[PDB]
């Protein structure tokens, strides 16, 4: 009944324990030591970190707990505003935007984003095809170039052309500078300038599209044409801007991290790589993969789910108790008390996954119906789960499938995993050499 | 712009594509080929079948579309008359009965029907408790015995005593034969028999109304409510003949839709043993008294989710008809003229993958864990708007109660490895579904 709590530093409470470049990995070690629930305090704040499926399934009951705007989300809200990710569930724009955008993020909707995803995918594979013998690839760097550009094209038909440059388009620079500044807060002049660079570009694109009247296959067209069936209202131009900035912020790094971690696990487990590469060869028989072919990349999808099991790229999400309640028959909580779900620990719960939790075994996802409810939560929970989850997996399955069709990979530095933490996780410094199989592209 | 339509074969039009006694299932396969809307013609008519949530939301706009009496409903009107189910919305009795009966069908009103539901539910349990080792249960048959008797007791305090008989009470025999004849019409002896079945139904129900009025007895049934209610709008009460039509209508409209729901839920539970275990775990944790209380039925959350998921896959009154009130454009692409008919294909609506995900055929009650998050007009087992099922709270309270008791008292075996066979009439049901129950020996 008494909750464990790690070391306290007087009036600093537990804050000093997170004065580190890798706070989630430090919290996982605290979960290692204290078990399924621990208390964590900062000067005027309290949170309880949950690690076991037993307690997390109760936390995921939406009649009892709702998404909380953590301090990180409040700082990201200075530029993400009231877009989906940084809104309270009871804010009117959360509901409006959710009802309008849901159907445009469905698996069926991926069919209309497929060609633009392929356009950027092909640009990445062609870059690697064109490398000389004395060169290597910087994985996370190229995966981020890919994901940013794909979200810019599918989101608002805008080309960042990140594969044509050494220094990123100026929006990307301000966006990543903006996000790092908000994560560092856990400058002001630079922060305000970076907000303006983001709003100026996105506002201009929205004003240009409304002027032309053109209809394309992007999310902006859907937002300009959508009407919330409940209120009957469309989103205004400011909120559309925040949704756009939000797709980029929430989707670019989580998705590039997944691709980087999946390639990492594959070069470290050659037998799994070979099985995934043999599926890619059999399925992707055309020089341009089709939507239906990506859907048949089943083992590739299993590789991606297992990479997400071990290193879910948006690793913690925050909840608040809606009313007074008791968690797991043991821990009484009051209305408003906050819970943090530590996804990487949930995904290491030996009572669900077996004792081999640290092993990379995509075969765990062979039968998706066997995974207990709330045991696997890389996309968060319920109505506040990631709306971009079908987009992210289609993109990553498409791209990983193409990589495996076209190249053999070498882990030429015997890379040592070093997980860098920002809003998201990624394998910093991960580099490979790819040798082309010379297959038509 | 042009409406999709299946191949036409000269003067037979699209009729050769429905050479079946299971047209909704056949129609769902055409929706799978042609999409969210298709026109369907036969020499006699023209209708448009709608399957996506996006166009069904527009068809559900009551200022543009209203309930159409299909031909089945017109044939059923010969014995259901101007009861709520077979009336046009503009008929005076529709609006008077609607206003008067709404408060007797609310959730709150279920509190007063609860004891009578419990009465018939205990008889079903006792029947199954008393079977010998070598026996099995006919599911839709017993479920239909239960619903008819529950509707009879709660509707007009009449006991059909279906669990005491091999052959139903004469009223039931006549009602079900009258219904069958109505659907089969979609013959001189059929006609004479149909007039005899109408007289059996009317004579009994008229006699019971008259006995009630002559005694002044006040009971907990819908008949008392209709004898004493007055429409707040016109200030008038229902007359005796209309009261007879609503009693027949409750039985017609409620018996097989509700029995079909229970049968399909038990079918999905025995084909999905992990779900059945989770549901039975809730029934054991919640139903701690000898017989369930109203409050206990309301706390059977997972049991209600199982029932909703069964209604998502196989909505037991699967299609409803609408007519355009005025000229209008549907979905910004399809112009309709006043009077044009639409059919809502409920099971196909319920498989719209943009709403529910790609896994639409799976039985997963957890899809209903947070009802408020299901998109508007995505789940429509009770029809739409002011013409929606007035008996919906009654049917869900009954089913939740009965399935909760089933799961409390017995373990179930799908001893024939039953192959799902969906018979279509006015409703759906798993024809021939059979099971063995093993008592948990928990006394009532
Ligand atoms: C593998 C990649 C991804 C992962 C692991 C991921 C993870 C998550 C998680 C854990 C949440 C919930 C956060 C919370 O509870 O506070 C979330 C929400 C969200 N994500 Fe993703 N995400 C991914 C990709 C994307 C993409 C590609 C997009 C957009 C194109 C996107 C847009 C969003 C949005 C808009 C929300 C908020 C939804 C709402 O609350 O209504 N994400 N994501
Ligand atoms: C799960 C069981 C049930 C289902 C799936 C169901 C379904 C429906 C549907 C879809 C409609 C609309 C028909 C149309 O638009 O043509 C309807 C109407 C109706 N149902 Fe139900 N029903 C069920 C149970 C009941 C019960 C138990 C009763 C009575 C005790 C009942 C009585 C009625 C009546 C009177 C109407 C006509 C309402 C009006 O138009 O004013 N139903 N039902």
């Amino acid at each position: 009944k008494e909750m464990p709590q790690p070391k306290t530093f007087g009036e600093l409470k537990n804050l000093p324990l997170l004065n580190t470049d890798k706070p989630v990995q430090a919290l996982m070690k605290i979960a290692d030591e204290l078990g399924e629930i621990f208390k964590f305090e900062a000067p005027g704040r309290v949170t309880r970190y949950l690690s076991s499926q037993r307690l997390i399934k109760e936390a995921c009951d939406e009649s009892r707990f709702d998404k909380n705007l953590s301090q990180a989300l409040k700082f990201v809200r200075d530029f993400a505003g009231d877009g989906l990710f940084t809104s309270w569930t009871h804010e009117k724009n959360w509901k409006k935007a959710h009802n309008i955008l849901l159907p445009s993020f469905s698996q069926q909707a991926m069919k209309g984003y497929h060609a633009m995803m392929v356009d950027i995918a092909v640009q990445l594979v062609q870059k690697w095809e064109r490398l000389n013998a004395d060169e290597h690839i910087e994985v996370p760097e190229d995966m981020t170039r890919l994901t940013l550009d794909t979200i810019g094209l599918c989101g608002f038909n805008y080309r960042f052309n990140s594969f044509y440059r050494d220094q990123p388009h100026p929006f990307i620079t301000s966006m990543v500078r903006a996000l790092d500044e908000a994560m560092n807060k856990l400058n002001k002049r630079q922060f305000q300038e970076d907000i303006k660079v983001m709003n100026d570009l996105v506002d201009k694109i929205i004003a240009d599209r409304k002027a032309s009247g053109e209809q394309s296959d992007d999310l902006l067209t859907h937002m300009l044409n959508g009407k919330d069936p409940e209120t009957g209202e469309p989103l205004d131009d400011e909120n559309i801007r925040y949704q756009i900035i939000t797709f980029l912020i929430a989707g670019h790094e989580t998705t590039s991290g997944l691709l980087s971690f999946a390639l990492y696990f594959l070069v470290k487990n050659p037998h799994v790589l070979q099985k995934a590469a043999e599926e890619a060869a059999r399925v992707l028989v055309d020089p341009v993969p089709s939507y239906k072919q990506v859907k048949q990349l089943k083992y590739v999808g299993m590789v991606l789910n297992e990479a997400l099991r071990l290193w879910p790229t948006a690793p913690a999400f925050s909840l608040y108790a809606k009313e007074d309640t008791v968690l797991g028959g043991e821990y009484p909580l009051e209305k408003g008390d906050e819970l943090m779900v530590l996804i990487p620990q949930l995904h290491r719960d030996k009572t669900i996954w077996g004792d081999d939790v640290e092993e990379f075994r995509p075969e765990r996802f062979e039968n998706p119906s066997a995974i207990p409810q709330h045991a696997f939560k890389p996309a968060g929970n319920g109505q506040r789960a990631c709306i971009g989850q079908q987009f992210a997996l289609h993109e990553a399955t498409l791209v990983l499938g193409m990589m495996l069709k076209h190249f053999d990979f070498e882990d030429h530095t015997n890379y040592e995993l070093d997980i860098k933490e920002t809003l998201t996780l990624k394998p910093e410094g991960f580099v490979v050499k790819a040798k082309s199989k010379k297959i038509p592209l």
